[PDB]
């Protein structure tokens, strides 16, 4: 019927008889939508695993935006996919992300602030004491002169949750086409740093770690996914940048 089955490749992570963790790359929809008719992670499914269609959203459980990469776990059963909503429900599956924000933060924390529509920007979220609860972990890995790059643990999963946050602290993510705004380099910056950060053009946000108990089995199972190639050219060249201007000698 509706969605049809597309051979849309996927990075299969890890699978079994019950689940799939997938990888997923940057410019792909998870489900069908407004402006995505097809072309998403569902359709993919259908064409790699038929037996999916008899199973509610094709084992979809939880979403990750089309520029945002990385791990996700996928149902392939009807008993396991309602045993890992029930789990979300329960906030029992531990989702983590790397992520480069704009600015020099000083220390890590916890965003606790309700999330819900920009009642005005159509395309934004925002933060609003009468949004639904939200909940996002923050640790600071490494300082780059003015940016920062964080691990963050989600407690909930609202839309653009992380992404909100951030900007709600005065922190968003580096190349963030909605809450962001114009990179700045910070000054005597080389031009592959320059340039880098210029041509970053999505949410620098990857969901690096994901860990649950397995929906039938009960095991606790874990799985990573590397950092992307963009991300860890950006980070790379901004670290350089940060060590470059220390005020440390340059030995001979």
């Amino acid at each position: 019927a509706r969605f049809e089955p597309q051979d849309i490749p996927l990075d299969i992570v890890y699978e079994d008889e019950d689940i799939i963790v997938i990888n997923k790359p940057r410019d792909l929809v998870v489900h069908p939508g407004a402006g995505n008719p097809d072309g998403t992670v569902l359709n993919a499914l259908l064409h790699y695993y038929p037996p999916i269609a008899d199973v509610p959203r094709a084992g979809i459980v939880h979403r990750l935006d089309k520029d945002t990469t990385g791990l996700m776990v996928v149902a392939k059963t009807v008993p396991a996919q309602t045993r890992l909503v029930e789990s979300l429900q329960r906030r029992e599956i531990t989702r983590e992300y790397e992520a480069v924000a704009i600015g020099h933060m000083t220390a890590g924390g916890t965003v606790d602030e309700p999330i819900s529509r920009h009642p005005t920007k159509r395309t934004h979220m925002a933060v609003h004491p009468m949004g639904k609860p939200a909940v996002t972990h923050y640790r600071i890995m490494e300082h780059f002169r003015v940016h920062t790059r964080l691990r963050l643990r989600l407690e909930t999963g609202r839309t653009h949750q992380i992404r909100v946050h951030m900007a709600h602290i005065t922190h968003p993510l580096v190349g963030d086409p909605v809450y962001g705004g114009r990179p700045r380099p910070p000054k005597g910056a080389s031009e592959a740093f320059i340039s880098t950060l210029r041509k970053f053009d999505r949410q620098a946000l990857h969901a690096t770690m994901l860990r649950l108990y397995h929906p039938i089995s009960g095991i606790e199972m874990e799985w990573h996914a590397p950092i992307p190639q963009d991300m860890v050219e950006l980070i790379e060249v901004m670290r350089a940048d940060f060590e470059e201007h220390k005020d440390e000698v340059d030995w001979l």
